[PDB]
């Protein structure tokens, strides 16, 4: 009821390929769109760490929500 709806929507966005989870090469593909376009300049290896604060190496549904939260 207004909440989890738009929540699961954002999850699908990143998880366009599927798998039901976001990997390092996944979120990365989304970072380009979020920022714009970058031929080189590699530094995403740092962003993945910020999200992968679970040590699992991936982002699930629950972790996704926590990531959005401060
Ligand atoms: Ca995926
Ligand atoms: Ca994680």
């Amino acid at each position: 009821m207004i909440g989890v709806k738009e929540l699961r929507d954002a999850f699908r966005e990143f998880d366009t390929n599927g798998d039901g989870e976001i990997s390092t090469s996944e979120l990365r593909e989304a970072m380009r769109k979020l920022l714009g376009h970058q031929v080189g300049h590699r530094d995403i290896e740092e962003i993945i760490r910020d999200v992968d604060l679970n040590g699992d190496g991936r982002v699930d549904f629950e972790e996704f929500v926590r990531m959005m939260s401060r």
